[PDB]
């Protein structure tokens, strides 16, 4: 069903989306204990969920003053939209996981450590993703099949995690958060190019769909950094993954809301892990 677009615009998922599915996945709250202590998060299986098949992972994290059950509490129903996009095909099935960057040491800055030594090998230990063990390798190894992204200060998580994580993460979702490493736009840019180059990793190996609205207060910070990043060899602007990485979707009138941001990862989560990916499909 689903094709790339080169500019893909803004639609809000139907009404009927907000509202459960009969087709519902499983949410499963879990507890785990790493280097910021013992906290929690949400797992969300797609419906069918199959531990013999191997999934897509997204990790999504909340804004400041949230934590773990925010997003898929009833002020923001997220999994009421990707049920229903997944049911109708819109949406391949993946496995949707929402931490918190609360507790401990914890902040949404440093959170990326943790991420990496405790959340992926608790949660992909025990869920079917293309990781075929959660050691480093296996972790690495999976890269293509794994994203991550996140909303306001969440999304200043998501630009610390690309920076620090490209080798294990290929698909990034900043929503209405800049990255804030630096004293210019310039400087954000060449930090992520900097990275990159570090990782060793070709253009066709990460992927950058940022969004916000055009009445959110991130577009003030956002915009800038992301014309930054334009102009970087590092980076081919289109929504067409199969030719380019690196994307800006602005919603107009949208206003620094859950109630419009996730409509963003309704638009945006269909464009993600169809690049290397195990299937034949075309897109
Ligand atoms: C409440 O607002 C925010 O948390 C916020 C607003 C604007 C930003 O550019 C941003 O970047 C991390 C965060």
């Amino acid at each position: 069903s689903f094709k790339y677009e080169s500019a893909v615009q803004y639609r809000p998922a139907p009404d009927s989306y907000l509202n459960p599915c009969p087709q519902a996945g499983r949410i499963v709250k879990e507890t785990y204990t790493g280097i910021n202590g013992t906290k929690s998060l949400n797992v969300y299986l797609p419906y069918g969920y199959d531990p013999n098949k191997k999934y897509n992972i997204f990790y999504l994290m909340h804004g400041g003053g949230e934590n773990e059950n925010t997003i898929f509490s009833n002020d923001v129903k997220l999994q009421n939209i990707l049920d229903h996009a997944i049911m109708n095909g819109e949406l391949e099935p993946l496995i949707v996981v929402t931490p918190t960057f609360n507790g401990g040491n914890c902040t949404a800055q440093n959170f990326y450590q943790e991420f990496r030594q405790n959340v992926i090998p608790f949660v992909e230990s025990k869920y079917s993703t293309y990781a075929e063990s959660t050691t480093p390798q296996g972790i690495a190894a999976s890269r293509m099949h794994r994203g991550f992204g996140g909303f306001a200060m969440g999304g200043l998580t998501t630009w610390y995690v690309m920076v620090n994580c490209l080798d294990y993460v290929a698909y990034f979702m900043p929503l209405s958060g800049d990255y804030w490493y630096g004293n210019s736009p310039q400087d954000k840019a060449n930090s992520i190019a900097e990275a990159i180059n570090r990782s060793g990793l070709s253009k066709r190996e990460y992927f950058v769909f940022a969004a916000t609205g055009s009445e959110d207060i991130a577009y003030a910070n956002m915009n800038p950094q992301i014309e930054a990043m334009k102009a970087l060899p590092h980076f081919d602007y289109t929504s067409d993954f199969s030719k380019g990485n690196f994307y800006f979707l602005v919603a107009p009138g949208a206003t620094h809301w859950w109630g419009y941001v996730r409509h963003y990862i309704y638009d945006a989560l269909p464009y993600f892990f169809h690049e290397l990916e195990h299937h034949h499909h075309h897109h």
